[PDB]
RNA sequence: AUAUAUAUAUUAUAUAUAUA
């Protein structure tokens, strides 16, 4: 709703669902691919804002021989106390992203502490 | 302590409790820079693996005039299905890096949609 | 049977059923392509002329390595009350073919608001 | 929401409720002139995603010699079966206008079958 | 989302929640300088619509010598009758905003009947 | 009571009621015109200091040939916690006179959000 | 008689399509 589109370097997506921005390619039985926006949640309880961005990519393979729509989601959550500002958030997701490699991930993903 | 240790850029996280590493500057006393790791969970009931990988900074500012030590916290949740690749996770996760600039994490947490 | 045949564009097609008419081509095993017209219903209690034409179309593509026949339907339904015209209804029907191009179809098929 | 405004023409609808876009100019005394969109609504069990746009026009005309305000209500309504695209949708849409000129539809609005 | 962007003068709001727009030189943590729009409320029971904007600014002040965050709500709250136009409204408005100069208003404030 | 006269450009509202103030040309049996002033409320639990002023208006207006009297009210409530000026009001409420035309209002009181 | 779907009013009202 509050953004007109959200763009990726070539990629480009639309805003279909309430919180819900589709790629401009993706049909509507396509396999989905898609961000979920659900943000600014604050109480004074905690004095803390909680927003969450979630990145979510299907892809069709065949596995044991059987094509199946597998699902793959990477969800982002901010708790931020006041006094906290939006680049904080961007630096330290951009500490997280830098700190994830594809070598790392394999071997968090099956069980790396 | 599966990973000796975690270096960004000219930052360095040594290991200190199961699945935690803080940055090596730190004291004790002084406000937490750190990252939480805890991985790896898999059934094969739903095909799916989950992950977290979770950074957690404080800072002490100054808010309406008086000091205050304020948390900031963004955490990464991975859900993937059988036949994602972590290459396909760490593309995810820069598209969600790039979308997230200062003026649309603003936006987001003053509550956009 | 009040229509003797609906020219629409290349294709022409002609009544089979009380208000069905199908494409001209198509054999009785083939893929249905048809519109279905029943209108003309008026109750005095709501002063409303009710009627409605239907647009069903059926292809024949492979789903999950399946080859299987899916359908599509797409039904406008009039409702007039005293003092309507005929004109006031293609006026809004011609409104609502250009407000729908595929781009905001995909939309609100993935659940547009 | 999703849509920030609705132009057709001349006209240009903005939205005022969730799912409905009413005309820029009109008061709130003024007669109704609005577009209604829900959609998206997909069921397992039939596999059908189904969608609705409804237009929605009064106006102010005496009746039997009294001043009265009546309604005019035209609704699509989409039932798509998986492979459908929306392309398809806009094609049976635009089959649906060329068919129904005024003449048709009164024929059809007073009993056409 | 129904208005792009609020101008006022050199200030300019950009919307963030439903209803809520905020000044876009603030921050998430930064102090509240905002506008609620929630209108369009109308029952055919009373014929009367029923309409608010509200407000909302905070100012960190020292007051009796400490620092505090202060809230200040302004709220209109708009009924109007049938036949009552929009120019109506802001005419009523307008002889509200030139009757409450400084003075007058700290006397009612200050328990002004 | 407190008010000896409140004055808008030319015209003058004289106080009838506690807290009421009409214009001088209205009798009592003709169309209210006039001014609600509750002001002061405060209490130490919330700290803030809650006022308002209210205008109505009532003009009689011919609807579906019946001449019926439609009333208007436009009301002010201030919420100003301790640390905020009178002035600080002024401003705030001349931003909502500024921001409040007659285009806007039209399409609020239909629903703009 | 069964199944699916849309719009209006504060559970009720109106309407379309598929199957026996």
């Amino acid at each position: 709703s509050t953004f007109s589109s959200l763009v990726i370097g070539s990629n480009t997506f639309i805003p279909t669902a309430p919180g819900y921005y589709s790629l401009s390619t993706r049909g509507f039985s396509d396999p989905r691919n898609q961000i979920k926006i659900s943000g600014g949640k604050f109480n004074a309880k905690t004095g803390r804002v909680t927003a969450a961005v979630s990145r979510l990519w299907e892809t069709d393979v065949t596995v044991a021989g059987l094509p199946v729509r597998s699902a793959a989601e990477v969800a982002i959550i901010m708790t931020l106390g006041r006094g906290i500002t939006a680049t904080n958030a961007d630096v330290l997701l951009s500490d997280l992203n830098t700190l994830l490699d594809p070598a790392r991930l394999d071997q968090i993903l099956q069980g790396g502490f």
